[PDB]
C-alpha cells in the first residue's frame, strides 16, 4: 500500500 | 495499491 | 492498481 | 505501509 | 510501516 | 516502524 | 523501531 | 531502538 | 539501544 | 547501550 | 555499556 | 564497560 | 572494563 | 582489568 | 590485570 | 597481573 | 606474576 | 613468577 | 523454476 | 524456465 | 519450485 | 520449495 | 518447505 | 519447515 | 519447526 | 522447535 | 523448545 | 526449555 | 530451565 | 536451573 | 540454583 | 547453590 | 554455598 | 562453605 | 569455611 | 577453617 | 487489508 | 499448477 | 481485486 | 494449501 | 497494528 | 496453525 | 511499546 | 502459549 | 529501560 | 510466568 | 548502572 | 526472587 | 569500580 | 543476603 | 590495587 | 564478614 | 610485590 | 587478624 | 488542500 | 477501502 | 508545513 | 489508521 | 530545523 | 504513539 | 551541531 | 524516553 | 573533535 | 545518563 | 595521537 | 568514571 | 612505538 | 591508576 | 626486538 | 612496578 | 635464539 | 631481578 509524496 | 503524487 | 496525480 | 515524502 | 522523508 | 531521514 | 538520519 | 547517522 | 555514527 | 565510532 | 571506535 | 578501537 | 586495540 | 593488543 | 599482545 | 605474548 | 611467550 | 616459553 | 507475480 | 507476471 | 508475489 | 510474499 | 512475508 | 514474518 | 519475527 | 523474536 | 527475544 | 533475551 | 539475559 | 546474566 | 553474573 | 562473579 | 569472584 | 577468589 | 585467594 | 593463597 | 491464498 | 488469490 | 491463475 | 491474513 | 494469519 | 499479534 | 501474541 | 511483553 | 514480561 | 527488569 | 529483577 | 546490583 | 549487591 | 566490594 | 569486601 | 588486601 | 590483608 | 608479606 | 478517496 | 489526505 | 493522513 | 506529520 | 510526528 | 525530532 | 529527541 | 546529541 | 551525549 | 567523548 | 573520556 | 588514552 | 593511558 | 606502554 | 613497561 | 623485555 | 629479561 | 636465556 505504498504512498509517494513528491514535491519538486 | 500505488499512489503517486507530484507537485511540481 | 496504480494512482498518478501529477499537479505542474 | 509505506510512505514516500520528496523535498526536491 | 516504514516512512521515508528525503530533501534534496 | 522504521524512519527514514535523507539530507542531501 | 529504527532512526536512520542521512546528511549527504 | 536503534539510531542511525550517517554524515557522508 | 543502539546508536550508529558514520562519518565517511 | 550500545554506541557506534566508524570514521571511514 | 559497549563503546566502538572504527578510525578506517 | 568494553571499549573497542579499531584502526584499519 | 575490557579495552581492545586493533591495528590492522 | 584487561587489555587487548592486536598487530595485525 | 591481564595484559595482551598479539602480533599477528 | 598475566601478561600475554603472541608472534603469529 | 606470570609471563606467556608464544611464537607460532 | 612463572614464565612461558612456547614454540610452535 | 521461478515464477514471479508483481502487483503494482 | 522463468516466468514473469507484472501488473503494473 | 520458487514462487515470489510482490505487492508494490 | 519457497514462496515469497512482499507487502511494499 | 520455506514461507516468508516481508511486509515493508 | 521455517517461516519468515518480517515487519520493516 | 522454526519461526521467525523481525520487526525491523 | 524454535522461535525468532527480533525487535530492531 | 526455545525461544529468543533479541531487542537490537 | 532455554528462554534468550537479548538487549543490544 | 535456563534463561539469559545478554544486555550487550 | 541456570539464569546466565552477561553485561558488555 | 546456578547463578552467574559476566561482567565483560 | 553457586553464585558466579566474573569481572573481565 | 558456593561463592566466586574471578577478576579476569 | 566455600568463597572462591580469582585475580588474574 | 574454605576460602581461597589465586592471583594468576 | 583453611585459608588458600595461590601466586602464580 | 485481508489476504487469501490457495496452491496446488 | 492452480492458483487463486483475494485482496481488500 | 480476484486472481486466477493456470499453468501447463 | 491455504493461506489466510488480516491487517490493521 | 493488529495482525492475523492461519495457514494449512 | 493459528496465529495473532498486537503491537503499540 | 506494548506487545501481544498467540500460538497454536 | 501466550505471551506479553512492555517496554520503555 | 522498563522491562514487562509473562508467558504461558 | 511472570518477569521484570529496570536499567539506568 | 542500576539494576532491578523479579522473577516467578 | 528479588534482585539489585548497583556500579560504578 | 565500586559494587552492590542483593539477593532473596 | 547483601554483598559489597570496592577496587582500585 | 586495593580491594575491599563484605559479606552477610 | 569483613575483607581487606592490597598489592604491589 | 609487598602483600597486605586484614579478615574479620 | 593481620597479615604482611615481601617478596623479591 | 483537501483529497479524499473511496474504492470498491 | 477509504482513504483521506490533507495538506498544507 | 502541515500534513494529516486518515485511512480505513 | 490515523497519521499526522509536522514540519519546518 | 523542528520535527514533530503522530500516529494512532 | 507520539514522535519528535529537532537538528541544527 | 546540535541534536534533540523526544519519544513517547 | 528523551535523548540528546552534541557534535563538533 | 568533540562529542557530547545525554539520555534520559 | 551522562557521557562524553574527545578525538584527536 | 590524543584521545579522552568522561562518564557520569 | 573517567579515561585517558595516548598514542604514537 | 608508543603509549600511554590513565584511568580515574 | 596509571600505565604506560613500549614497543619497537 | 625491544619492549619496556611501567606501571603505577 | 617496572618492567623490561628483550628479544631476538 | 637470545632472550633477556629484567624486573624491578 | 635479572633473567637471561639462550637457545638453539
Amino acid at each position: 500500500f505504498k504512498f509517494e509524496f513528491k514535491f519538486e
